[PDB]
C-alpha cells in the first residue's frame, strides 16, 4: 500500500525466551536471556522473515558463544552466560542486536583459514579493520569445515542472515573479542 504497517517488534520477540530455554537445556548451558526494546516498531513485512534471522543469532551465541561453567570462572566470570537481544530507534532505523558476553570470534585465526584458502594475501590482512575481517563469515562457503559428506542436507550460511538482511535493504556489524563476547548489530531502514 502506500500507508505500511508498523507493529512493535514485542511481537517477534516474545518467542525466543522459550526457544533459548530449549536450546539451552538441548546444550546444557544455562542461558540467561534478557530482552530489551521490546516496544520498538518496525515494518510489518520485516517482523515475519526478521524471526530466522535473529534466532540463528541466539543460536549461534548459546551454542558457540556461552562456555560451561570452570570454564568461565577459569577465564574469570559468572557461571551462568548472558544472551542479550535488542532493539531501538536510530534515526529512522531499527537497530537490533545480539550482544553475547561469549567467547568471541578470532580475527588472526580466521585470516589463518581465509589465507589457507586465498580470499586475502599477507599483505592486504594490514588493511583489514576488524570490520571487514569478521565480514568474512559472510563470504557463501567461508566455513570450509562443512562440505564432503558431513554435509547435512540443510544449514545456513551465516549469509542467508546477510540475505535475509539484504533481502530487506538492512546492514549487518560484527564486534568480537577474544573471551570477553560477541555483538551482533543489524540496522534497519524505517
Ligand atoms: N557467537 C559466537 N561465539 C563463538 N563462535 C561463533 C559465534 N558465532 C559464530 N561462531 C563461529 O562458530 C564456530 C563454532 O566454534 P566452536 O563451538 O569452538 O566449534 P564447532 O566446531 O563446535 O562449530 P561448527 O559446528 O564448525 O560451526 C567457530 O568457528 C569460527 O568462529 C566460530 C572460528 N573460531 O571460533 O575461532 C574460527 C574460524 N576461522 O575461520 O578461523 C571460523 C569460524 N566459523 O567459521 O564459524
Amino acid at each position: 500500500v502506500m500507508k505500511i504497517r508498523m507493529v512493535p517488534i514485542s511481537f517477534v520477540f516474545n518467542r525466543f525466551p522459550r526457544m533459548v530455554r530449549d536450546l539451552a537445556k538441548k546444550m546444557n548451558k544455562e542461558v540467561n536471556f534478557i530482552m530489551r526494546g521490546e516496544d520498538t516498531e518496525l515494518d510489518r513485512t520485516f517482523v515475519e522473515e526478521i524471526g530466522e534471522p535473529l534466532l540463528h543469532l541466539l543460536r549461534n551465541a548459546i551454542d558457540h558463544g556461552i562456555e560451561p561453567k570452570e570454564e568461565r570462572i577459569a577465564k574469570g566470570k559468572p557461571p551462568i552466560g548472558t544472551l542479550i537481544l535488542s532493539a531501538r530507534h536510530e534515526g529512522n532505523n531499527v537497530v537490533i542486536e545480539v550482544e553475547d558476553d561469549g567467547r568471541g570470534i578470532d580475527k588472526e585465526k580466521i585470516i589463518r583459514k581465509a589465507i589457507e584458502k586465498g580470499l586475502i594475501d599477507e599483505s592486504k590482512a594490514a588493511t583489514l579493520s576488524d570490520q571487514e575481517i569478521l565480514n568474512f563469515l559472510f563470504v557463501p562457503g567461508f566455513s570450509t569445515k562443512e562440505k564432503v559428506s558431513e554435509v547435512s542436507g540443510r544449514g545456513v550460511g551465516m549469509d542467508v542472515v546477510k540475505n535475509v538482511v539484504e533481502s530487506l535493504n538492512g546492514s549487518i556489524s560484527i564486534e568480537s573479542e577474544k573471551d570477553k563476547g560477541t555483538k551482533v548489530t543489524i540496522r534497519l531502514p524505517l
